């Protein structure tokens, strides 16, 4: 049966989107890996730059007129309007980071030139400025008077969004997997698979928000946030005590949960296993039940018995159908899911290359800053020297510019690899699929989009 069409089914492989809530299944992809190219930031003007490029991209909109076809212009049109997005979602925060790139400038080391005048009196003008005082929040991560709990800053400021990067990966496509759009009610996976990446990014953030929610002077519990949950590991004395204030011992019982999170999503799987050989079960999480001679077997069915548990469960077969032997998902499962949720370490591991892509961007820049600038202000003596060498400065900034592009797309890409693991992972299945958002036709990450959409919605 030609049920999904084939043309449709190698998309529901291309951007590795859910069949079925298909539409806007890469959609969100479409949105967030623009907003990760802006995870690449800047540090003179940058996200200016991502601006003045939007520009020739927006002229390309209307009409390429040199030459309407082209190298460069499968690269630049829609290959332009992915981009012309882009050079716009990185100037937004290229620009809510252009606030610091306007005013950072580097200088105080411990510091910022400019700092967005810190609530500690960060600026204190009156000391020596080059010695900023040199943080002045360390029970805190960032500091617009500190570069290198700047370096902070930005370090935990990527990994608390990694937090919400991976949660809401998770999410988005937690609820695009959510079998319902697709395959109406699958537990098995949702729920117990809510519940774990719940207890990874969860409590970890809550960690980091919690970390963002009490300059732990007064309250103690350590801000290198790993400084509270890499105690966590063995933290709890094995005594069940709660809060009293953040995280004290809600934190002793996180153990307890945490073990409750992780296990029934690897038990809980036990059913699909089980669930599977008789369909009765395996309907309760798919949309299997749609045939009519399926209906008069039903119709039977109900009539002569009635025992249903998800089908070794039933106690018919799906342990006698399980993980490697016979019944296929019984098998699949424990392949799948073994690794899936262990997967979701990877999928810790992936926001942290965000982190460490957007650092190093961050630091490249602001090194690139430096060198233009050191073209510029020293001398010898000799004034016409000044104002002749000066050129050779703009022209680095031109090379930084396209190096900037350049790690700038890698990155992009990697930030796209980071959806292809993540977003997709979500998307259509556990790790979505290889097909590449795009590998064939020029726009199939674009392929997300809605007026081509060769997907209803399913």
């Amino acid at each position: 049966t030609n049920k999904f069409t084939a043309g449709f089914q190698s998309i529901c492989d291309c951007y590795g989107i859910a069949q079925y809530r298909e539409i806007n299944a890469g959609l969100p992809t479409i949105v967030t890996f623009p907003f990760m190219f802006a995870i690449m930031f800047g540090d003179m003007g940058h996200g200016f730059l991502m601006t003045l490029a939007a520009l020739s991209l927006v002229l390309n909109e209307k009409k390429i007129n040199k030459m309407k076809r082209g190298e460069i212009f499968d690269m630049a049109f829609t290959g332009r309007y992915i981009i012309l997005l882009m050079g716009v979602f990185s100037m937004y925060t290229g620009f809510l980071y252009n606030d610091i790139f306007s005013k950072t400038m580097t200088i105080f080391k411990s510091g910022w030139k400019w700092p967005d005048h810190w609530k500690k009196g960060e600026s204190i003008t009156a000391t020596s400025v080059g010695t900023y005082p040199i943080g002045l929040d360390w029970a805190w991560h960032g500091t617009e008077n500190a570069l290198l709990f700047s370096n902070s800053y930005k370090m935990k400021l990527s990994i608390l969004m990694g937090f919400i990067h991976m949660t809401y990966s998770y999410f988005f496509s937690l609820a695009n997997h959510l079998y319902f759009n697709s395959m109406i009610d699958i537990i098995g996976n949702f729920i117990p698979g809510l519940l774990f990446m719940q207890g990874i990014f969860g409590y970890l953030s809550v960690c980091i928000v919690y970390k963002w929610a009490v300059d732990w002077v007064k309250d103690g519990k350590p801000a290198p946030g790993l400084l509270n949950m890499l105690i966590n590991m063995f933290l709890s004395p094995g005594t069940i005590d709660d809060e009293l204030y953040p995280h004290q011992a809600k934190v002793q019982v996180f153990l307890l949960l945490m073990a409750l999170v992780c296990i029934p999503w690897l038990l809980l799987v036990k059913p699909l296993h089980f669930k599977f050989t008789h369909k009765k079960k395996s309907h309760e999480p798919l949309p299997s039940t749609e045939a009519d001679a399926s209906s008069e077997d039903l119709e039977a069915q109900q009539l002569i018995s009635a025992m249903d548990a998800d089908d070794a469960e039933e106690e018919e077969v799906g342990s006698g159908s399980h993980g490697e032997d016979f019944g296929d998902i019984m098998i699949h499962q424990v392949i799948h899911t073994i690794e899936f949720c262990l997967n979701c370490v990877s999928h810790t591991a992936s926001y942290l290359r965000l982190w460490a892509l957007s650092l190093a961007h961050a630091q490249l820049s602001s090194v690139l800053w430096t060198m233009t600038i050191q073209i510029a202000f020293g001398f010898r003596g000799f004034v016409g020297v000044f104002m002749t060498v000066a050129l050779f400065a703009m022209w680095f900034a031109l090379t930084c510019a396209v190096l900037v592009l350049m790690e700038g797309t890698s990155a992009m890409l990697h930030s796209l690899r980071l959806h292809w693991v993540e977003s997709m992972s979500k998307f259509f299945v556990g790790e979505g699929l290889p097909y590449e958002p795009f590998a064939f036709e020029y726009k199939d990450m674009e392929v997300a989009v809605a007026s081509a959409s060769s997907s209803a919605s399913s």
